[PDB]
């Protein structure tokens, strides 16, 4: 691989010189004759071998003594023995605090497709590796929730459960967000609540779920400790923050009775640290407008509103040439970010969201070598090009600690 | 290995087999990948050039259903004897066009291609100087602007022999406004063309300094020093910018071209290199109404739209630049519809290029496509293309990029 690598800024001519992209420890997908930039994800028994491990543990470790200045002390070597002699005798190994706290903050940092990563060294990291009981997941979540949202000054935070062991024992967070709403397909066709979760409403009434089905349900917890069948928990309402969407010009806009929640609370990821693997590990910040403005609202298989948006608004929607869907989508970015700071719920336009990531860009280039970034992921849903990522050039590459996509557990649990 | 893309929101998947058919290089590798890098990374030889004319012919009439026939031995027979005497070979009218058509078919960050086999071809290549270049590309112009009804063409000059001959287009499209550096700083017309605009100036071009003049072809022919032309006007179609809701539009006195022309490019087949060979469709609205009017190094008039939109402009969050954006958009398309210019809107074009995506995998295993190209600019994610996987790989015959001519080019 050539030793620098450089990106152009087309609006601004500035050039940065990337030499980070030398430290990538996985693959992306590309090849030299395919680009797999676009592809959106390019056994339970298998679990990291004692020779596997012995490497990805002293490169973390060594990377963690070079971040402290302390590189080949005899903190450092000490460190590396006994990390080596659990490996050797247990065939896995126990992060101390300081490393655990290091290698989440880093996983946020090496996150390519987050815009929010200025903020990556602000992370309240909670400890829940002595969790032994999906009751004890529900008290730690609780926490989680109600620390991070700060009555809506929000707070990023990540809650990190025991890691894998033999992989018939795994701790999993089954819900794909700590709050979201539930779906209900009914039997003439159409959607009741949130489209996007109509699978995970169904595996939770199965389980047991009373569904009061209206449009804005609060999904229970499905919690999952110890690799035991999960079990559920209905979340405190008092510590769901939710805010009723409202426009400033369009007094008819609060008769649609749409509402959101304000914390945004991912938590079917796994982390990766030093080769073990974090398969719970919910971590929460805040949300940009987009998210809900566009996606949460106007893709179609969500709750397009967008047709009856632009019918309150009398725009000729029998031609695509009027915009009359352009024209609706930023109406309803409006309300959305004028309901958020009406209410002083943390939230962040696309605007001062991309401006920040560009001004965090260059700081990671000029003190730590490079900065990865997905373009396809950075630029926002809407108005792209007059956001300042659109023109600015980006290298993509993983790096380690990070957050990896894990198979949904309904597809792989042993059911007890 | 076969690979597979999906569509999020229908969940159709389509399976590529195409990708397994290049040879040149994206860029990326397995730890890197540079599909937002614009440019990632001239004169052939007779021992690069067979291989390259041999793959082409060989696709040539495989297309046409005679692979193996005697009209394709001949043909194969034929190239090498030239290769041999003449250190390059002319290509026959009919590999002429099926290549032309096919650079574009190959283009992955072009979404118009679902056109891409309508393509009139001009066979230039017994051009000799810059004067015939420049009939060559009036009759271009005015066979493609066809009164509003605009045609897509491309005109193909001698291709390079050994460098020192290139013929270029030094202008980067056919049809540009003038962009002038003032004083006080600021900048008259657009801003764009900043520096071809002085080195028009730097040639004899006697500036208007209006905020909508056209610039001068300055023709590069054989090698020699480039020449100014004027393009006649009445072959120049342009649409005054209105909107259909806020009379006040048309007075910002707003207009653009209705023709746009790629000249810069260097068309690519068996081997061989075209460096001039423009090459035209139609707009997409946003090609005008979000990059040429309101990118930062652009016209800029999204402020002065907003004003006039009485909009609170002193915060962000607001998106007052999003709904100057959207207004302007709806003004273009309705300027060009209702004098009817042939344009396209990004959610009808991207709509046809998913339906053209279809086609392709069906008949020809794939279609790479280039989703930070292929990606409108504005309202991304309420367009089918958004959550549409794509497979980017390069396929031979194809358009690239050169470098300017203004940077090589051994004066005189
Ligand atoms: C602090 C405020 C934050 C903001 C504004 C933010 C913003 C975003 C946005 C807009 C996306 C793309 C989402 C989408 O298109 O659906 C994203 C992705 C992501 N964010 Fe952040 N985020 C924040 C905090 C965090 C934190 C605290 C973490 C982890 C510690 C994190 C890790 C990630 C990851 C891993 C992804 C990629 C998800 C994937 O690959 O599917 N973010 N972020
Ligand atoms: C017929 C109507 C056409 C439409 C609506 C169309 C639309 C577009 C658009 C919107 C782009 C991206 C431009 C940008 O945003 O920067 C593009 C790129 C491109 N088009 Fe098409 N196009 C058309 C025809 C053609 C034709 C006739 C050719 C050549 C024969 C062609 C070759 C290309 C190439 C090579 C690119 C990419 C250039 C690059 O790599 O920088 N297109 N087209
Ligand atoms: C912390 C934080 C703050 C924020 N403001 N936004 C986030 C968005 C994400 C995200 C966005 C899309 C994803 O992918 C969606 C998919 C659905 N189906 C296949 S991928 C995933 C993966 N769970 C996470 C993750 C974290 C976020
Ligand atoms: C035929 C046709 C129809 C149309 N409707 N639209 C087009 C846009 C393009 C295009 C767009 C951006 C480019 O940009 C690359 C660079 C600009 N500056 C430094 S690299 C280039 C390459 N000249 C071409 C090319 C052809 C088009
Ligand atoms: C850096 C980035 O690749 C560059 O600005 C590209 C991004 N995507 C684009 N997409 C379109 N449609 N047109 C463009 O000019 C660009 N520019
Ligand atoms: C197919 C495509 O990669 C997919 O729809 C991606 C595109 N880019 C995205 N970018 C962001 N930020 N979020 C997304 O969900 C997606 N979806
Ligand atoms: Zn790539």
């Amino acid at each position: 691989c050539p030793r620098f690598l450089k990106v152009k800024n087309w609006e601004t001519e500035v050039v940065l010189t990337d030499t980070l992209h030398l430290k990538s420890t996985l693959e992306t997908g590309c090849t030299e004759y395919i680009c797999m930039g676009s592809i959106m994800h390019p056994r339970p028994e298998d679990v990291a071998t004692k020779d596997q491990l012995f490497p990805l543990a002293k490169e973390f470790i060594d990377q963690y003594y070079s971040s402290i200045k302390r590189f080949g002390s005899k903190a450092h070597m000490e460190r590396l023995e006994e990390v080596n002699k659990e490996i050797d005798t247990t065939s896995t190994y126990q992060l101390k605090d300081t490393e655990l706290i290091y290698g989440a903050k880093h996983a946020w940092r090496n996150a390519s497709r987050c815009v929010g990563r200025i903020q990556w060294s602000k992370l309240q990291v909670f400890d829940a590796r002595d969790c032994t009981t999906a009751h004890g997941m529900f008290n730690y979540i609780c926490n989680h929730v109600k620390y991070a949202t700060n009555k809506g000054n929000l707070r990023s935070a990540i809650t990190i459960f025991p890691q894998r062991t033999d992989g018939k024992h795994d701790f999993r967070v089954w819900n794909s967000q700590l709050i979201r709403y539930a779906g209900y397909k009914q039997p003439d066709g159409s959607t009741l609540g949130d489209p996007a979760n109509v699978q995970f409403t169904e595996i939770c009434i199965q389980q047991g779920w009373k569904p009061p089905r209206g449009r804005f349900d609060v999904l229970p917890l499905l919690l999952q400790a110890n690799g035991n069948d999960p079990e559920l928990f209905q979340i405190p309402p008092e510590l769901v923050l939710e805010v009723p969407i409202r426009h400033p010009k369009f007094e008819w806009f609060k008769d649609l009775g749409l509402k959101w929640y304000g914390l945004p609370a991912v938590s079917n990821m796994l982390l990766e640290i030093g080769g073990l693997e974090f398969s719970a590990c919910p971590f929460s910040g805040w949300y940009m407008g987009t998210e809900i403005g566009v996606r949460d609202y106007c893709d179609n298989s969500r709750y397009n509103i967008l047709e009856e948006v632009a019918k309150k608004m009398n725009l000729d929607m029998r031609k695509t040439s009027s915009l009359w869907k352009d024209q609706a989508l930023v109406e309803i970015n409006i309300a959305v970010l004028y309901s958020f700071q009406s209410d002083k719920v943390t939230i962040v336009d696309h605007h001062s969201a991309t401006e920040s990531f560009i001004k965090h860009m260059e700081n990671e280039y000029r003190c730590r070598g490079g900065c990865p970034a997905d373009w396809v992921w950075i630029v926002p849903p809407m108005s792209g090009s007059i956001t300042p990522v659109f023109h600015q050039e980006m290298l993509n590459y993983r790096l380690t600690p990070s957050f990896e996509y894990q198979p949904d557990p309904w597809n792989t649990h042993v059911w007890k």
